Order: structure tokens, then C-alpha cells, then sequence
């Protein structure tokens, strides 16, 4: 299966795999069982920011997402990264729905990845930033019902010409460079994202999320991962 | 052919081909022919760092390439790209040798390009940079004798296992992600590139040259594209 | 007197003083009179957004001029500007208002600077970006009637409790570090700004105008330079 | 007194007030006695690079210090630096000798600070680089002993016109500007310094040390905080 860690914003309690009973945030570390998760408010219909941060020496994963209103849920949890994903990585978008909908919007998105040496001034460094989305992104890869170029946005699950969200569906981007996400020899690995969403739904409840990710670079949707499973894992082990 | 918008840093004058009598630095705009050269004195053995840099507003491509004693040469042409490239590129460095040979190593490596459209706030962005190359670096297409890894260095044509280059070589270096150069409705399109360089040759006869290059997105070493033609143009037209 | 580069966003055209009848952009060199213009569309109570461009080496300096509709105006001029400022520099932005008024609302403003040796990797870079302003922004010097806090915006001009703008005011904000904007030494010196801003005038015609500027570190408003003189000259010449 | 956070590369162990009896890495929370220490090897004569990150969000302060060689020191210490220091502050660099002494020359200082506030896409960011100190450098504020321009270099204590440092010697760099550190309504606040050093005892018996700082916007060197107490504190308390 890929590796995959990510930040879920996670909308829908599937606590039958372990989800807390509530909307929630949370750190997936090769599970969609989050190891850390914290309440959050999904604003139906607003425009919500999710911010992750990680580096190496502090080994804490740590991310927030907030409203405008000023609601924040925050998590983090302590991982050393180098152990868990492999040296080269691609990251990405990904999200749901599942009986439940919700749009999954993105509006915009970036990526800082850095790789300091011991070398003296000898940083790599991959950034990107995605405020508008096109039809034709060729720097992203999107992955089962995700498209580009709807308002400029990028939504990652099925949503009808009139905007109506779709259940059952699951898409991703990535972003087309591997990234180099740890070596050996580097002093400083740390990586930062930020993306902003917006998730409305018409039902009764809103479902499934959003999550960033890192994946090897091979990584593809999991056949079934509609759903709770975020378009991240092939089950909820 | 592909497209091809150039920096050259051309070590070796081919009157022949409209070289400038001298080494020089150039701006090629679909032509190994450069639209405009400058001067350029090469020091041996020493880092060297070019610097490119254009804007769509105006629209203006700058070079510059000095040494660490302050000598430098400068570039600039008119042109306006979108004219040019197409709306997605990759961006790369290419060398070559051919009768006569130099290190085209490359130490260090950096790009931004910028996208800034009309929405409000609605900048995309991509920087990458490499001041260590690895022996398997993911986030770039090596094309030719192009290769990593040897003392962290991008080695963008072969060099024997004494330092020792050879000639009759060409690679090139492409960063993986396409690259949007521009678009219709950015109000400004940027970019600039920055690379250190080390061009050695032990007789002080240096050949042939590297190039900072925008190209179509699939653009691969033209076939005998190797000494004056520093991976780039098929022939010399 | 202070030694001024300017961007103006000028909306009055004041044709006694050498502005074309029309609002315009324009690149102010030591004097209100622009060394170049465009018409520029000031579109009354929009949000609109100004960049700002300049390299040392191919020594044009750029500004572009937006609304979201996507109609944009254009400016180049063609200048040295180690000839013209001396090394180290504030930046701001200025505005004012006359007889006629508008307000001079900032939403936003970066700058990027750098001054890039031949020494290899020794750049020097400032960087700085307010997408909200506080009440007390201590790294922003407010002059004249520059307040911040109001809305998370700067109101370069006087604006009442309703937001109505008051006439004969001028402001200025000055980023609180001295710049270094270009040095003996440098292979590149480069500064980038962008500000949006939203100037809306309940008046027969907007007056004046915003100015993204570069002056001497020690510079103040010219006494009397509300009005025409958009914060930036104690006279026409 | 002033408030001071700081990291440490405390190269004389004054067992005396806490110091571990070793040269140290050491997260300094308005005490020199740190919360938290980490062995440093320091090697004398070599360029050493410092990294120190925190953000608001994993609420961990962690630094390293590495040589080319490849070894490293960490140190990282949870606090919340809402509740310690002020929401405007100055960072800046400092250095101390005493009865023994070493260069405290710094080649190279970086900082990035962000606030990402509630309201959508409402960064605002700080970010300066030095690779090239300047003799009269006006972002900086120079405090004790510390000169700047020597080989581009901050000395930020004093070395005899031979290159030979000096006892009971304190110096101090100051950004220039304000740095909003922290904000009640942000949702990220980060930084991260780095900044690269050459400390050279000429008998390998180095004092006293490096650190990085943030103070309140006004901090001055304490009276005689020579040696031990690194210009940053008054006593040792
Ligand atoms: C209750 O059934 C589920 O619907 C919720 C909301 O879609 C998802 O969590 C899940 O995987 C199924 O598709
Ligand atoms: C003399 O033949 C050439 O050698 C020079 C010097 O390398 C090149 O410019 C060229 O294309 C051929 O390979
Ligand atoms: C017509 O009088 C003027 O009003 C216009 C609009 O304010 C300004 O250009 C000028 O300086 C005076 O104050
Ligand atoms: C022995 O006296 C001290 O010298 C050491 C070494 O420099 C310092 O730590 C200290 O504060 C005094 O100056
Ligand atoms: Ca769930
Ligand atoms: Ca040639
Ligand atoms: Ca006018
Ligand atoms: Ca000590
Ligand atoms: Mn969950
Ligand atoms: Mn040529
Ligand atoms: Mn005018
Ligand atoms: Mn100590």
C-alpha cells in the first residue's frame, strides 16, 4: 500500500474506525486512525484555512485550521517524519464524500518544503502556491474526480455545474515534483502547507473532509476510498 | 523542434555560427544565434553565478554572470515572451562539449516564477532550489551525460573519474514540474533563475558553454546538439 | 529635499502640473511630473492592485496597475536608479487627497528587496508583507494623516467614523528598516512591491491619488504636498 | 530589564551558574540559566550554521548548530512564547567574552517571521537575509562592541586589527524593525533564524558564546553582561 501521512479535516464521525463523535482535525500517520485529533467547528458554507507545519528537529506535527470568525482547532503530535515517509515524496490534496456530501473545494494551496546541510548554505528548497487553479494544471496531478478551473478552484470530489455536491466521490492533487522530504545528511527537514477550503453540504450533515498529504510518489487513490477512508487509505486498520 | 528561450554562457566562439569573436554571454530566443551577446570574460576554474530575470510588464530579459573578483557581463533584450514559449515550460540547464571541453558543473541552482493575475490576491507560485544535488534527485529530468550526486554537484556533462571533462558531451538538468510561464489573464508574469557554475578546462581552452533554458514542457536534447549547439537547437539556423 | 522614486496611482489629472487629462499611472523620477505615464481606468470603490518592479540590471522600471475585472494599466521607464537614490532608502506608500478626495484605503502592501554580490550565494534580501494592519504597527512609520487599525487596513488619507474621505489630507507609511537598494558591489539590486487598495470617492471626481515610493531614510511629508503634490514633492517642478 | 528568549551556542561552561560542564546549545527563557541544554561540540575555527524555528501552533522552540563535517546539537524546549515575550519585539544576534574569548564572527543571519491571522489568506511576514554585512548596515542596530564590514562580516565583539579577538567583550545586532512576534487573533505565528558563525580561539580555549535573541523592541546590553551572561541578562539569576 502507499505511506501516506496527512492532516485530515475530517467532517463526518465515523466512530465505528475509531473518529471521535464529532468534526475533528487530524494527524493520519500511516492509518486514517488518527494518532492525535482535536474538535473542530466545520463551518458549513465558509471559507475555512488549514495550516500544517512540521520540522525536523523539533520532530512535531503540528496543524491548525481556522474560520474567519476566529474558531481555531489545533493538533499536534510528535513524529519524527524521517521514520515514517520515505526520502522522496509527493504531496497532495485529497478528499471525500461518501452518504454523506459536502463540497471540497480548494481555493488555494501552498507547499514550503526545506532541506538544510551541514554544508553551509547549502538548502534545497521546493515552493509552491496555487491561488488560482486552471483547467489545464499541468504542475498538479489530479487524481479520480478532482478538477481544475471552476472558479479558479480546485475541487477535489464531484459537484454538479449548479455547484451541488456529488456523494460517493473521492479526488486528489498532487503536486507533479517529487519532494524531497528528508536526507540523511540534512541538519533541517521542515515543510509547511497551508491550504483554504470551502465545504458545504445540503444534507443533514456534512461528509467526509479534506486532508493534506504525503505519499511516496507512486501513490494513487485506493480503490474504495470514498468516504470515511478520505482517499487515503484502502481500509481503516 | 521544440521551443527553446535561452541564457548562454558561451565558452566557446563560433564565428562560424555568429558567435561573437570571444566568449560571451547570450540570449537565444528560438535560435542558437543569440539576439544579443555580451562579453565575457570566463575565469577558469573559478564559481561563477548567472542570474536571469524577466517580467511580462517589461518585458525585458536580463543576465548577468559574474565571478567573486566582481568582474561581470550583462545581457538584457526586449522581447516579449509570451510571444514565445508556450503557456507551460519546463525550465532547465543544458552544457555541452564537442572538440573541446570544460566542467559544466553546476553547484547550485534556483528558479522562481510567478503568475499574478487580475482576482485579487491571486499570485501562483513555484520556487525550487538546489545547492546540493543528490546522486537521485527526483524533481529533476536528467537528459544526456547530465548527472548528480558527484560532491553534490550537477554534472550536466561527463567528466571522468579524475574531474577530468570530456568532450563531445551534452546533458541537460530539466526541473520536473511544468512550469506556467504565463497566461492570459496574469497581469504580471515573472521569473528569475539563478545558478553557480564551475567551468574548468586544464588547458584553459574551454568548450562549449551552459545555458539557462524555458522550453515545451517534453523538450529533449536535439539529436547532435552536443558542442556549439549546447543541447538546445538542432542546428544553428 | 528628499530624493523621490515613485509609482503613482494618480487620479486627478492635473494638466497645470504636466499630468495627461485622464487618471494615470506613472513613474515619478525627483519630480510629480511622471517621466511616464499611462491612462489608468480608477475604477471608483473597487479593490484594485499595484506592482511595482524593478531590477538593476535591465534598469526598467515596471508598474502594472489592476481591477479584478482584469482592465490593467501599464508603466516602464527606462532608469539607473543607482544614478538616482542614494544606497540606503525607506520605502512606502503615500496618498493624498485635495479638493477632491477619495479615500486612500491600503488592504495590503509587500516588498521584496535584494542586492546580490558577486561573492557567490551572498545576497542580501528584505522582504516584508501586511495583509493586515494593527492599530499600533511598529514597523510601519505613519506620517500625516497615515492611520492604521481600521478594518485591518491603512487609510493613508482621512477617513471619517463612516468612512468618508476628508479632503486637503495626506499620509504616508514607511516601512520601519532602512533599505539597502543598491551597493557598489552588487551583480543585481531588485525590489518588488505590491499593494492593493481600495479608493473610493463620493465626490464629482476621485482626487489624488496613492504612490508607492522610495526615499531618502530621514524623509517626511513635504509641508503643503496634500492635494497634486500626493505626499511626495513640496512642488511641481 | 529587558525580556529576553534566546538560543545559546555557549561555548564556556560556567558550572558556577548551571552551565553543564561542556560547551552548549542552550533555549534561554529570561534567564541564562536555559530550560533546556543540548552538548556542542564546537569546532574551533570552522564556520558553524545555527537554525532556530519555533511556531505558535506545536508551541516548541528548537534549535541546531551543525559544521560541514556533519555533526550537530539540539535543543528544543515546549513553551508558548504568547506568554513570555511581548507582541512587538527585536531579534537580533549577541556575543560575549570575558576572561577568555573567541571571534564571534557571524558570516551570515537570516530571519522569517509570519503572522497568520483568522480573516483568509491575512499573512503578515518579516523576512531578512545578511550573507554580506556592510560598515554602515542601517537595518541593523549595533549595540557594545559589534562592527560590521570586516571581511562582510558582523564581528559582534571586538578582534584586534589582526584578526585576534578580545577579552571581556560585548556585542550586539538588532533588525532594525519591529517584529510582531505574536498576536491575540492570529492563528500561526512562526519564526525561524538562521545565521551562520566563525568562532576561532587561537588557543582553543573559547569564550563565551553566540545567541540569538528576542527582546522587547528597546533591549540594550545589561551592565557588565561581558562573558557569561552573553549581553543578554544582567545577573545570572
Ligand atoms: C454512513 O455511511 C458513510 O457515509 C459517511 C458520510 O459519507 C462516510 O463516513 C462513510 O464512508 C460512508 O460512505
Ligand atoms: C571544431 O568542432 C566543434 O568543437 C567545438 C568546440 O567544442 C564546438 O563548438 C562544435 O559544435 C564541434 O563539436
Ligand atoms: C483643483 O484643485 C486641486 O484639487 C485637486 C483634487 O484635489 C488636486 O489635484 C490639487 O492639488 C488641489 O488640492
Ligand atoms: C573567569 O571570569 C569570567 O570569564 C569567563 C570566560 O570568559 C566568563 O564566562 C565570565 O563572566 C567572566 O568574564
Ligand atoms: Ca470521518
Ligand atoms: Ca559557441
Ligand atoms: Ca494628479
Ligand atoms: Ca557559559
Ligand atoms: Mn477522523
Ligand atoms: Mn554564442
Ligand atoms: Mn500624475
Ligand atoms: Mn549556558
Amino acid at each position: 500500500a502507499d505511506t501516506i501521512v496527512a492532516v485530515e479535516l475530517d467532517t463526518y464521525p465515523n466512530t465505528d474506525i475509531g473518529d471521535p463523535n464529532y468534526p475533528h482535525i487530524g494527524i493520519d500517520i500511516k492509518s486514517v486512525r488518527s494518532k492525535k485529533t482535536a474538535k473542530w467547528n466545520m463551518q458549513n458554507g465558509k471559507v475555512g484555512t488549514a495550516h500544517i507545519i512540521y520540522n525536523s528537529v523539533g520532530k512535531r506535527l503540528s496543524a491548525v485550521v481556522s474560520y474567519p470568525n476566529g474558531d481555531s482547532a489545533t493538533v499536534s503530535y510528535d513524529v519524527d517524519l524521517d521514520n515514517v515517509l520515505p526520502e522522496w515524496v509527493r504531496v497532495g490534496l485529497s478528499a471525500s464524500t461518501g452518504l454523506y456530501k459536502e463540497t471540497n473545494t480548494i481555493l488555494s494551496w501552498s507547499f514550503t518544503s526545506k532541506l538544510k546541510s551541514n554544508s553551509t548554505h547549502e538548502t534545497n528548497a521546493l515552493h509552491f502556491m496555487f491561488n488560482q487553479f486552471s483547467k489545464d494544471q499541468k504542475d498538479l496531478i489530479l487524481q479520480g474526480d478532482a478538477t481544475t478551473g471552476t472558479d479558479g478552484n480546485l475541487e477535489l470530489t464531484r459537484v454538479s455545474s449548479n455547484g451541488s455536491p456529488q456523494g460517493s466521490s473521492v479526488g486528489r492533487a498532487l503536486f507533479y515534483a517529487p519532494v524531497h522530504i528528508w536526507e540523511s545528511s540534512a541538519v533541517v527537514a521542515s515543510f509547511d502547507a497551508t491550504f483554504t477550503f470551502l465545504i458545504k453540504s445540503p444534507d443533514s450533515h456534512p461528509a467526509d473532509g479534506i486532508a493534506f498529504f504525503i505519499s511516496n510518489i507512486d501513490s494513487s487513490i485506493p480503490s474504495g476510498s470514498t468516504g470515511r477512508l478520505l482517499g487515503l487509505f484502502p481500509d481503516a486498520n
